[PDB]
């Protein structure tokens, strides 16, 4: 199972998102009437889900330091690329 | 200067809110015009303000498990006595 189709089955059911109307293109934040309540349930879901830890700070710090931009966390075919190196750092510790 | 005062100051400068509509009865989230990514522009500047950093999933985690209600962390006010209590705790480390 993709990664992507994983993030999108657990936002759906995170947030009860009829699971057809999420996509690649679609974001965590600002769409698909998440909220930031519902934004942060969504990161935690995640979490567990893949035994990581989305690093909030660290991101928001490089949107800001001008290293990054929000689509590359926030749009949901990025955050799964993001997990995917959250993941390959994690196993390797493990 | 009170921990809420401190509070109001970095919302205003981090998201160019004015000051003098940010009271102790406010909201992080959902009010003052703050969207998803001013919260985390929030939170951000909030831990290198205090030198703290607030456990966002571990908050999340509480709600959820109906140790905690959102008021409690998202209510100006409340979220000083967060922030306070953070604070002790890290103190004491140092």
């Amino acid at each position: 199972t993709s990664t992507f189709d994983r993030v999108a089955t657990i936002i759906a059911e995170t947030c009860d998102i009829p699971r057809e109307t999420i996509t690649p293109e679609s974001h965590a934040i600002d769409d698909l009437g998440i909220d930031s309540l519902d934004f942060l349930d969504i990161a935690f879901a995640i979490d567990k889900a893949f035994g990581i830890k989305l690093p909030l700070e660290k991101w928001t710090q490089e949107v800001n330091d001008g290293k990054a931009t929000t689509e590359q966390y926030f749009v949901l075919k990025n955050l799964a690329a993001r997990i995917d190196e959250l993941v390959a750092a994690k196993g390797a510790l493990e």
